[PDB]
RNA sequence: UAAGUUAUUAAGGGCGCACGGUGGAUGCCUUGGCACUAGAAGCCGAUGAAGGACGUUACUAACGACGAUAUGCUUUGGG
């Protein structure tokens, strides 16, 4: 849906990805395969969003 | 302790030979080039061009690829 698919993207996979960043610099980070898989979601919701239009 | 005569020494050097260094010629190689044949085909840009700067990865100087959807996203067919 289009307000189901942007509320996901903002709130979610952007807030999570900001506590990912910031915790890996902080230096208690493990799990580092989980920003690049956060990263393209953004990606596949935003490329969804532009062509439905 | 007479008259006469002729040798070794090699501080160093010369010639020959043996065995080592320095140096990168020669031989054998090719990821790179040069001269051509035939068939395409001979422009892009204000709907922002040709070339550039700065950025993008789990840590990333720099080469290639990408542009805040950043070392990639969707879909349609090959494997």
């Amino acid at each position: 849906l289009t307000t189901s698919e942007i509320e996901e993207q903002i709130k979610s996979s952007k807030e999570e990805l900001f506590n990912l960043r910031f915790q890996l610099a902080t230096g208690q980070l493990e799990e580092t395969a989980r920003i690049r898989t956060v990263r393209k979601t953004i990606a596949r919701l935003k490329t969804v969003a532009r062509e439905r239009e």
